[PDB]
């Protein structure tokens, strides 16, 4: 059914944690965001799951964050679950 949370892919490597949170909580109020790193290196892995605080807002986010410009990509982004984002 609905769901507050969402996944954010094909984000640029170089994106922060910091920089991806201003990208969310300009759609709408984040109350967790999990970004993907490789173990070992700790280089971004280019996607992350955030969950909103509300349904609208994630809404939001799949309809303005889907083939979002964000440097050189294009970003893509549906919904996720409450499993995704707690591993």
């Amino acid at each position: 059914g609905p769901s507050r949370v969402v996944y954010l892919g094909s984000i640029p490597y170089d994106q922060t944690e910091e920089q991806i949170l201003d990208l969310c909580s300009n759609v709408g109020p984040v109350i967790n965001l999990k970004m993907m790193f490789d173990p070992q290196t700790g280089r971004s892995k280019g996607y992350a799951f955030i969950e909103f605080r509300d349904l609208e807002s994630s809404a939001s986010a799949v309809r303005n964050l889907n083939g979002y410009q964000l440097g050189s990509r294009f970003l893509k982004c549906g919904y996720s679950s409450n499993s995704d984002i707690s591993g």
